[PDB]
């Protein structure tokens, strides 16, 4: 059948990709006892938005849970599904045709059918008409709540939904269950968003220079992501923190949007993955601008890629993953002590939580379709009321099929700091002596994007992570994964 | 005092230019009979915003209007101007402690004065408290009609607004037409911007291979403009149009996004301009692929530079836009003449609108904070209803400090084409077995940026034109 494909050497996707997953949502409809026959499910598509009150377009972007059952690029879509039988109807817009001056031809619903191997195709003004016809039971529509944003996912509506029973509680959990679980061909097209990211972030290694702004290497990373691997998009905004941005968790934002000068003696921790028709990556890289590590700089990231290994070398299905969070966190621990930073008993620094003192945030996320993936907290899947652990964007036990980035990191957060120092029950840890030197430090997360397997997991990334292979790519050189 | 800049080579851009609009603001707010003593003008800014129900962010840009003003990069402030005194206030978000660990410094509200040269600084949950201490007649807000969109803009809103009077009609066509006509401080970041853009073009038109798709030329762009231009924005998604691409006028965007391979023998017409701290530029260059114009298109190319020098050169004070606009039909009508497309009079090719079939488009428009710039259809100047001239984007005529794109282009666009086939008042004109020979040539298309003068035009563009300079720039080493 037929693919998305930008030309050149990016990755063929088969549109069979969607199909799988309506396949795949009807199947666990069909099993849930509060679907009956005849039900249709119906989607709206994004739509095509301008900044503000003008008239700038913005690039439009679909939506993820509709590109999720359709891979449809298109703006102003809706699309179908019956369940019983698996029928898929894709909506689109109607131009008229004098829109041909200044759009060029206008595409067919043959042609749309065709491009999306869809059963029928009609357009969306239509919706009313042809869902009357079916004499459905019910039209499911999608509302929920996104547990990493709080933002209510608004169900579709048209013209004529009124004439029809609605329900909008029983596909958002399903839909994103099987979001949670990514299919054969899904994995194909995250390990390619991981190969084209690993490279850029291969090439702003080997390009970085003391003296250049953090944005220069943003701009890098995103021209090698498009030119050379058909990524229009970012999965999120490039965080490129040099020296004591580096502790700040989502900087390059507009408030702090890269714009520092990069130093000799820095540490830069770049947080940057390109986005492939809607699939994610999501990969960190942390090293010294210069080149080369200094002893300090050497042992807080040589600290990182432990809990980053242990981590990686522990997962499997059935681990509960706050039990990863702690794993890293008892590990950061310990070698801060190795280091001299802490003193002390470490079982007593854990039970104090001081390892969120130094990552406050979750050891990792669902990664799909959206950078921090739905279903991470389905109903009954409890936060933990504990620093660090109730940033976790995911309680679950792991199964195969997921994907998790792994992002253990430590910071010299000074508010974080002061508050340890100021606390009896944490203060004692910490030898200022040591840890003084580490003010202003910045940090190191190293992340990789992994796939649970029924034997452990699939690693996705493929970037240099020792210190010694950091420095010869940083030299410019040719290393191996974990 | 203090400026905006991104380092390196980019330009610093005082913040003494959002607080000459200010006042530019405030002295026409002065003259106008209906505004009372003690007024305000309250300006809210915009605010993040993520992908529908996702936590991905989108990055912010800020709110034209309040750009104009403000000058102010970070989302969530408010501004406000008194309008007898000039005195301007940002209020800024209040952040929890957790933003230092997230997102930066918790910057004070003295760090933020420095930063923006205003009067004041308040936190915005103060707004309410700081407006009703100062006892003003009327709060100004902003609501109107985009003439280009459509849009409505939506006016401020705070709590406790209700408690106050509100005029949401003065402020509207006031800062409209202030921002109509540019400064000193103002030109001088549209003549960066159109540096940048122009280099960036260049450097593309160097790159150009044949077997490259669209999109590699508009991610060279954008990289060159970010990273050697600190223009982390496009002022509107690239449109990078090859072969047959290049006769539609909305190419580039999610539904035609830049995905053909460039052939041997194909012209580009790729219209791209950076964005440098909210201020635009938009450029247009044409050429051929391979960089050898055929003697088909050196015709059309050299009909399209003929026009735009035309239309260049007649540019000063008291023109009337709309004439510029039939200027450039006139003479593409008459080179399309002499190419052989087209027979007879060139009068009567006019009187049937024969000009709009090649170049459905305006001739140019208002450029500033945004590409298609605010105030070309204010109350009073009417819309022609006529092909080609229906789509102008202002029937104003041209005065001093006007900032304007020329973009004359000739397109040969099936659907246009077909319709004056059919017509026997344009048909008797059209040589179809000449045309036949131009059906998926594309178009061509020359954008230059411009600023009214006193005695004529100040060209802001810097790129290669003429078919000698454009073979010259591309088989650069
Ligand atoms: C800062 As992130 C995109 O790894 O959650
Ligand atoms: C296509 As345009 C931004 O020049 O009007
Ligand atoms: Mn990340
Ligand atoms: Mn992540
Ligand atoms: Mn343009
Ligand atoms: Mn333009």
């Amino acid at each position: 059948g037929p693919s998305f494909w930008l030309g050149n050497e990016t990755l063929k996707v088969p549109l069979a990709l969607f199909a799988l997953n309506r396949q795949r949502l009807c199947e666990r409809l069909r099993k849930n006892p509060a679907v009956q026959a005849g039900s249709i499910v119906v989607l709206q598509g994004g739509e095509e938005t301008q900044r503000y009150c003008t008239d700038t377009g913005v690039l439009f972007r679909q939506e993820s849970f509709f590109h999720w059952a359709f891979g449809v690029t298109e703006p102003g879509c809706y699309g179908v599904i019956d369940v019983d039988t698996g029928k898929s109807t894709l909506f689109v817009p109607r131009l008229p045709a004098s829109h041909a001056t200044w759009m060029g031809k206008i595409h067919s619903k043959e042609h749309f059918k065709e491009k999306y191997a869809v059963d029928d195709v009609q357009y969306v003004d239509e919706i009313a008409s042809v869902l009357t016809s079916q004499k459905p039971s019910v039209l499911l529509t999608l509302r929920g709540v996104n547990t990493d944003s709080g933002s209510v996912c608004r169900e579709a509506s048209f013209d004529g939904i009124s004439k029809f029973e609605v329900n909008n509680t029983i596909l958002h959990p399903e839909i994103v269950e099987c979001q949670v679980f990514k299919t054969d061909m899904e994995l194909e097209v995250l390990r390619y968003t991981n190969k084209i990211s690993s490279e850029a972030h291969r090439e702003v290694m080997k390009a970085v220079k003391v003296g250049m702004k953090e944005y220069e290497l943003e701009s890098l990373f995103e021209h090698y992501c498009y030119s050379r691997g058909g990524m229009r998009h970012s999965s999120y905004t490039c965080i490129c923190g040099s020296g004591e941005n580096s502790a700040v968790l989502h900087y390059g934002h507009a408030g702090a949007p890269n714009d520092r000068t990069i130093q000799n003696g820095d540490m830069c921790l770049f947080d940057m993955g390109g986005e492939y028709y809607c699939f994610a990556s999501d990969i960190t890289c942390s090293f010294p601008a210069n080149g080369k590590f200094t002893a300090d700089q050497k042992a807080v990231y040589e600290a990182v890629l432990r809990s980053s290994r242990a981590v990686m070398g522990a997962m499997k299905p059935g681990v509960w993953w706050p039990d990863m969070h702690r794993l890293a966190d008892r590990i950061h621990l310990e070698e801060l002590a190795h280091m001299g930073i802490l003193s002390g008993s470490v079982d007593a620094m854990v039970q104090a939580h001081l390892g969120a003192v130094f990552m406050p945030h979750g050891l990792g996320h669902f990664l799909g379709i959206d950078v921090h993936d739905v279903g991470g907290y389905p109903e009954g899947v409890e936060r933990i009321d504990e620093p660090g652990l109730r940033s976790l964007r995911t309680a679950r036990h792991l199964q195969p099929g997921m994907v998790l980035t792994v992002e253990p990191g430590i910071y010299f957060i000074d508010h974080l700091l002061d508050e340890a120092l100021a606390d009896p029950a944490r203060a004692s840890f910490l030898n200022r002596e040591v840890l003084q030197r580490f003010r202003g430090f910045g940090g190191v997360r190293i992340e990789e994007d992994v796939v649970v397997t029924d034997s452990g997991i699939e690693l996705l990334t493929c970037v240099p992570r020792t210190v010694e292979e950091i420095e010869a790519c940083m030299a410019g050189c040719d290393f191996t994964p974990f």
